[PDB]
């Protein structure tokens, strides 16, 4: 089932409130036609250049950053263009991104929260409608709505009383979350 890791700082927050705040602060990197600037708002893959086990992106305006983990593929100019697809197992949120292809991976110097065992798989044919794409492109664009909806479904699948409106501590009591040090 979904497995959540959270710094004790966030023990009393709901998942929805945490994500709404995190993404609003991360802010839209404007990865859109006319506005993509390589090395600024593309993020990167490990091993890359356009596929790998991690995709990571920091904000254009601060150190906030996320890492998507799984078996990921960006089509870039190939049909269906500008689709991220594959298998998405995890999302880690925090700040101070480090690493990259030259390091053999990415890590956050301050990981706040992670969501693992997401079990998302999106075929290339779904294009930009796939859940993997929506989750990650949403985060790139400062919008955690898609991620929230996937977490909500995973939580309900454990028990319908659990949701994105549960606190991290409630989710820990319910067996789906664990705390890390503040
Ligand atoms: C190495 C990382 C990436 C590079 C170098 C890259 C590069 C680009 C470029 C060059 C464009 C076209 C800009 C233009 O039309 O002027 C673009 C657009 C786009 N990319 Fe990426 N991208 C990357 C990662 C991603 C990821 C991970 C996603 C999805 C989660 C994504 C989704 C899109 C979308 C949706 C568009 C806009 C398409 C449209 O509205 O027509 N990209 N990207």
């Amino acid at each position: 089932s979904i497995s959540i890791s959270y710094s004790t700082t966030y023990s009393g927050w709901t998942v929805a409130d945490y994500l709404a705040d995190w993404s609003a602060y991360f802010g839209d990197v404007n990865h859109r036609p006319g506005q993509v600037v390589d090395g600024s708002n593309t993020g990167g893959f490990n091993p890359g250049p356009f596929d790998g086990s991690q995709y990571a992106l920091k904000s254009t305006a601060s150190d906030a950053a996320f890492i998507a983990g799984g078996d990921l593929h960006a089509t870039l100019f190939s049909n269906p263009s500008h689709t991220l697809w594959g298998k998405l197992d995890s999302i880690a949120l925090g700040d101070t991104l480090t690493g990259g292809a030259s390091s053999g991976g990415y890590a956050l110097d301050s990981q706040e929260v992670s969501f693992s065992n997401l079990g998302l798989d999106s075929p290339i044919a779904q294009g930009r409608d796939g859940t993997v794409h929506k989750v990650v492109y949403g985060l790139m664009s400062g919008d955690s709505s898609a991620l929230q909806g996937q977490i909500d479904a995973l939580l309900k699948a454990v028990d319908p009383s659990l949701s994105i409106n549960s606190t991290f501590d409630q989710l820990a009591a319910a067996g789906v979350a664990h705390a890390t040090p503040a």
